[PDB]
């Protein structure tokens, strides 16, 4: 939110909806909606699902409690869901996800946050 | 159609739709739509799927071509889909399905139709 406030995003999406676009939220492909349904009742289908599966650490013990994916952590923070942070946080990576997670952890009350890049 | 014309049925269903009921046709549970979607987006779900799987003959060779289920044959006839009859037609059963299939076959040009009841 400190880089892109969500009110601006809401206003832009409302402008898009004002053009006649019907946005059905909470609808998931493969869970709520099958691809056959869309292919049958729609002339064209455009998939913009995006990369929504954070990579695992790839080292033994990556499934231990207290290790969370970057985008999942940021989604929990944005949704105001309770996350289990702590005094010490290490972020593994060097992309936008790592820096956003580090700064969010700093703003979420972590005493020290350290980013590890290879 | 000779027992229940479909125009009357269409008129009654149109009367029902005039009350505010939204009938989404060509939507199938488990194929086009999911039970979880209904349970999430709707307060109550009422299932009236009916018995839509005709029983197989239960004898060897029941899968040979030229053996067709009663309700499937009647659905093909009602939908005006091309069905493969012949001069000789046998009907196995004694319910409404068997009698309707026999009379439809008689009206579809079968020279002789015989109903076999145990």
């Amino acid at each position: 939110e400190y880089r892109l406030p969500k009110g601006i995003l809401d206003k832009e999406i409302e402008l898009i909806e004002k053009m006649g676009v019907q946005i059905k939220t909470n609808m998931r492909l493969g869970v709520d909606i099958s691809l056959e349904y869309l292919r049958k009742n729609y002339d064209a289908v455009f998939l913009a699902v995006g990369a929504w599966k954070s990579s695992t650490l790839g080292c033994p013990g990556d499934s231990a409690e207290g290790v969370i994916g970057g985008i999942e952590f940021l989604r929990k923070v944005s949704m105001n869901q309770p996350v289990n942070l702590g005094q010490r946080v290490l972020v593994v990576g060097g992309g936008n996800t790592a820096m956003d997670a580090a700064r969010t952890a700093i703003r979420l009350g972590a005493k020290e946050v350290t980013v590890l890049y290879r």
